[PDB]
C-alpha cells in the first residue's frame, strides 16, 4: 500500500468521515489506531472489519486527548475528526479547537520530519468561529512545525462525502503534498 | 460634564490595565456611566475606579458563567466592550487563553444582546501583538463577529472587533452614531 510501515493515529474514528479516514489508510496498508467514545459498538465492527486498534477517549477531555497521543509513540500521521445551551457551545469550542490544539501539538513533538497533521472540521455563530479558528490555527501551526519538516492541514466538509474526505485526507498525507500546509481545504 | 455617552451604560470587560484602562479613560470622558472588570491588582482596579469614577468589579475572564453572570448584572447595558489578550505554555493556560480570547467574547457578546436596546454597541478588543494559539483565536474572533452580526444586525445591535489612546478612539467611533451601520467587521489599529 501507499502507506505500508507508516504509523497513524485517528482520534474520533469510529463513525461517519472518521470510519472511512480509518478504512482508508488501512486498504492503504497503514498501521492504524483510533479512538472513540460514546459508540462502542460502531469502534468494536469497525475493529473487526479493518483491523484497526480502537481505544477508548472522550474527545473533550483534554488529557486524555493528550494522554492517547503521547502513548501513540512516534507517530507518522495524526488525524484529528472534530466529528458532529452554553454547555453546548463550550463542548463545540472543546472539540473543534481545544483538542485539535492540543493533540497537534503532543504529536508534532513526537513526530518525524515529513510527519503529517490532518484535522477534519466538525459537520449558529460558534460554527463561523470555529471554522475560523481552525483555519489560522493551521496557519500558525504550520509557522512553529514547518522548520522541522512537519504538514497541517485542514479539512473542512460540507453542511457519499466521508470517502471523499477520507481521499483528500490520504492525498494531503502523501508525497504529493509534502509542501502543502497551513491551509484549510473545504470539501 | 456630559457627552457623546451621556446616560449610556457601559461594561468594559478587562479595563484594568493598558488598552482597557484607556478605554475606561475615554468613556468617562465622553460622560459614559462606566463599569470595568478585573482580574489582577485590587490597589490599581481600585485606584483607575476612583480616578476615573467608574464602576470596579471582579470577575476571571476565564470563567464563563463568571462572565455571563457580571454582564446580566449590567442589566439593559447600551455599550459592551471585550478586552482580549512566555517561553513554554502549560495546557491549563492554553485553555485559559482560549476562554479568554475565544470563549468570553462570544458569551458575552450573545448575552450582551438579550440585554441591549436598539442601537446597542458590542466591541471586542484583540490581543496586543508558538503562534498557533494566538493566530487561532485572531481568526476566531473575525468569524464571530462576522456570525454575531447576522444574528444581532435584526436586532439593531453592532458588533465589531478591534484588533491592535489610538484603540479607545476607534472604540469610542464605533460606539458612536456615525457607525451605526457598521458591523461584523475586525478594525486593525
Amino acid at each position: 500500500g501507499a502507506f505500508t510501515g507508516k504509523t497513524v493515529l485517528i482520534l474520533g474514528g469510529s463513525r461517519g468521515i472518521g470510519a472511512a479516514i480509518v478504512r482508508r489508510f488501512v486498504t492503504d496498508g497503514a498501521n492504524v489506531r483510533f479512538t472513540y467514545a460514546g459508540s462502542k459498538d460502531a469502534a468494536k465492527r469497525l475493529a473487526q472489519e479493518t483491523g484497526a486498534t480502537a481505544v477508548f477517549t472522550d474527545s473533550a477531555d483534554r488529557d486524555a486527548v493528550i494522554d492517547v497521543v503521547r502513548k501513540s509513540g512516534a507517530l507518522d500521521i495524526l488525524v484529528v475528526n472534530a466529528g458532529i445551551n452554553a454547555d453546548d457551545i463550550d463542548r463545540l469550542f472543546k472539540i473543534n479547537i481545544h483538542a485539535p490544539y492540543h493533540a497537534s501539538v503532543e504529536a508534532a513533538r513526537q513526530m518525524p520530519e515529513g510527519g503529517r497533521i490532518l484535522i477534519i472540521g466538525s459537520v449558529m455563530a460558534a460554527y463561523a468561529a470555529s471554522k475560523s479558528a481552525l483555519q489560522g490555527m493551521a496557519r500558525g501551526l504550520a509557522r512553529d512545525f514547518g522548520p522541522r519538516g512537519i504538514t497541517i492541514n485542514v479539512v473542512q466538509p460540507g453542511p457519499g462525502q466521508p470517502e471523499e474526505v477520507a481521499g483528500m485526507v490520504a492525498w494531503l498525507a502523501g508525497p504529493e503534498a509534502s509542501f502543502v500546509t497551513g491551509a484549510m481545504h473545504t470539501i
